[PDB]
């Protein structure tokens, strides 16, 4: 069946409730003090993490080389706790997946597992008015309150939930190379 045990281990050790001016989002911690949140959360200079105001030391809204939104924002947080390093659970490449789980961690839903079934590399989506790339699709009627939700199969953390049209849901891909130590460049 679905990898419920894996999703639960990821929720236990690597998720927190994040709250911006746009409301609450499940937030996946990736390594050290680096986490991700859907870009439409509109992250600013500070953010609530588990209802604790926290300094946002960096925020990078990912876009691809066509200058198209990827709907992922990576943040660096001023907190004492380190996140378990889960980078080795991220996919190297784009892919399709079987029998995935969507897990939510908010105030309203502290832990929440939804089997969404098959996940297809959808590609381009006009995501409520914003052209977006690298989208994963599942045939499940996801709802408000689920954004940021972590999409997993066993051994792989494959994306975070960003939208849904009433019949399908949509996640932004997570790729391993989003989080490697790289080069020295001016990004703001
Ligand atoms: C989470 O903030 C929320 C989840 C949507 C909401 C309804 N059901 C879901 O799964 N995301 C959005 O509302 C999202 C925000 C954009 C700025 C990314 N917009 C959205 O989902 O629009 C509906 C739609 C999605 C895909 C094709 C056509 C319409």
């Amino acid at each position: 069946g679905p990898g419920f045990d894996f999703a639960q281990a990821i929720m236990k050790k690597n998720t927190v409730v994040a709250r911006t001016e746009k409301g609450e989002f499940t937030m996946l911690g990736v390594h050290d003090r680096v986490a991700v949140i859907p870009t439409h959360a509109s992250v600013g200079e500070t953010i609530y993490i588990n209802d604790v105001e926290t300094k946002v030391l960096d925020a990078c809204a990912l876009r691809d080389l066509t200058d198209t939104n990827l709907e992922i924002t990576i943040v660096k947080l001023d907190r004492n706790q380190k996140f378990r390093d889960i980078r080795h659970f991220l996919p190297r490449y784009e892919d399709d997946y079987n029998d995935a789980v969507l897990s939510v961690h908010t105030s309203k839903f502290p832990n929440m597992y939804i089997p969404v079934g098959q996940v297809t590399n959808y590609g381009f989506l006009n995501l409520g008015g914003t052209p977006t790339h690298r989208i994963l699709m599942y045939n499940f009627p996801t709802r408000a309150g689920q954004c940021g939700g972590v999409v997993t199969t066993t051994g792989k953390v494959i994306g975070i939930h960003v939208g849904g049209n009433g019949a399908q849901g949509f996640a932004a891909m997570l790729l391993h190379s989003y989080f490697t130590d790289t080069a020295k460049h001016h990004h703001h």
